[PDB]
């Protein structure tokens, strides 16, 4: 049984890929062995994407597992769509229903909005980024017509990088302006490292401002820095390293060799590798439940081109589909679940505060129990009063 | 298709339409095959070669209109349909001028029910009294708007 | 160290005693805030030094 299938990773995404291998390696049976056909392209260049997948296709795949960018996301979800081919996929979700698509990251967007509230904020600045979409961005924006918030949104994208310099201390200049001390970093794991630097060098780092690292990654950047500068810096993890599950998982992960698995030799993860992983079990189980039920999907090499007039689609695939979105296991990212169109649902997003001695969960994000959080109260603060003897008298 | 059935066919040049969605598509096939695109609609985010944009960037003539009429405190009625190049515009702006900028996504509006969500959405645009509304949506959306 | 807890902001005034003031790295604690003084004896002006 040999199940072909494609693969989009963009150049550069080592740990993702060396997560990939592993979980070709963890997850490998003797009923069936999937037969991955890998691709390094610019995934932001949509007319390498529709190449990579249109090879991919005319190879005879039965899934892709890929990719995409703000802007090669539309070119994805509209062939997979119409070809009826299924696409899983670690990057962010899509901004809509877009069927014949499985996203491995969960909605940030709800747990973000429940942290705001929680830490009771009217007047923050959000400093975002332009490469996930702007759908985070209209959520803050939306919510602060509701709950009357006076957010300072700023695009920390366009900023050319080869004079990065005169625009951050102008950048900083109009936080002064409001007198801005609690900012919020919507970006990818390393823009936010370059504005963590950025903000010690400046000096805001300390006591009174409040950092909030809005990504599913908040210890897979440094905070050794900004850690005993005084500042409060919060987040969120979807790699809970206390589940018996991950922590077995790292101590196989910290020792592979780098020389064979990039970026692999260490204690923790990036959570876009961490989904790679977890993607290669939902696969399998996936094309294991179509196995005990039956179901006959089978092809060759000759689905033909994809720019083929009329297009048809092979009705197998809408089986690929009803498969992948009906698996639910358990992985590194949580419990993993599917609705009818592919958004991960019952899923938990722990939050994150960083404090003297490191990361500390000081609670969870359900989409149906929004945030709740968990024993760590330092109780008490010297709450000892003092116990004032008096006698009644006029 | 469109695009590759006309480039078979053996053409020139190509005059056509793209949404925020398949702009992306044009911009690049464009670009790799030396195509040239002739397009009425919103220009493209950045320096795309071989495309020609018949309309004129009005990013610039709105800001200058704000200041006119000297605003400092507005909501910003947009659709995502034409990209938020526009929205990130007044945006960016804000922090600079100092404004008080309360945009809201009137674009995800479903139509078969929209009524008590324009009910919710002039109720958030009372809460700071708002009297300076700034549409930015196509001929039909603004209909449906003033109406 | 200064710069990691944060006494190089504002408010804070540090005296290099050494004949190397721009011997060392400044471009740190340049931009932190607090004043920082030295000395130089290799005055990088004069025709013949430079
Ligand atoms: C929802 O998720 C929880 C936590 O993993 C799991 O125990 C439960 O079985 C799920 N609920 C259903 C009905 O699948």
């Amino acid at each position: 049984n040999s199940i072909q299938i494609g693969g989009l990773f963009p150049r550069g995404a080592d740990q993702e890929y060396s997560a990939f291998r592993v979980g070709m390696v963890q997850f490998s049976t003797s009923e069936f062995r999937l037969t991955p056909h890998i691709d390094n392209l610019e995934v932001a260049n949509s007319f390498a994407v529709t190449n990579a997948f249109c090879s991919q296709f005319s190879r005879g795949v039965y899934a892709i597992f890929g990719f995409y960018d703000k802007k090669s996301v539309n070119t994805i979800t509209s062939f997979c769509g119409t070809l009826h081919v299924s696409f899983i996929t670690p990057s962010f979700p899509t901004d809509g229903t877009h069927p014949f698509v499985i996203q491995m990251r969960p909605d940030l967007k709800g747990a973000l909005l429940s942290l705001i509230e929680y830490y009771q904020w009217d007047k923050f600045a959000y400093l975002y980024d332009s490469d996930r979409g702007l759908s985070t961005l209209q959520a803050v924006l939306d919510s602060a017509a509701e709950k009357k918030w006076q957010v300072t949104a700023i695009n920390v994208g366009n900023i050319n990088n080869d004079k990065k310099d005169e625009t951050y201390r102008s950048l900083f200049q109009d936080l002064e302006l409001k007198k801005e001390r609690r900012v919020i970093l919507d970006c990818e794991r390393d823009k936010v490292n370059d504005i963590v630097d950025q903000v010690i060098t400046i000096g805001k780092h300390v006591k009174g401002y409040h950092y909030i690292i809005a990504n599913l990654g908040f210890t897979d950047g440094d905070l050794l820095k900004i850690q005993f500068g005084g500042a409060e810096v919060s987040g969120f993890q979807i790699v809970d390293y206390d589940d018996s599950l991950v922590s077995k998982f790292i101590e196989r992960w910290s020792t592979l060799e780098e020389k064979e698995y990039p970026g692999a030799h260490t204690a923790t993860i990036k959570y876009t590798s961490a989904l790679t992983y977890d993607a290669v079990q939902v696969m399998t189980e996936a094309f294991r439940n179509l196995r005990k039920q039956r179901i006959e999907i089978s092809r060759r090499g000759n689905a033909g081109d994809c720019l083929a007039n009329p297009a048809v689609p092979w009705g197998q695939g809408v089986e690929i589909e009803r498969a992948l979105k009906q698996v639910q296991v358990e992985g590194l990212s949580g419990n993993i679940k599917f609705d009818q169109n592919g958004k991960r649902i019952n899923y938990t997003i722990n939050i994150m505060e960083l404090k003297t001695n490191g990361p500390r969960k000081i609670g969870y994000w359900s989409e149906v129990d929004k945030m709740v959080l968990t024993e760590d109260d330092t109780s008490g603060l010297e709450q000892k009063t003092v116990v004032v003897t008096t006698i009644l008298e006029s």
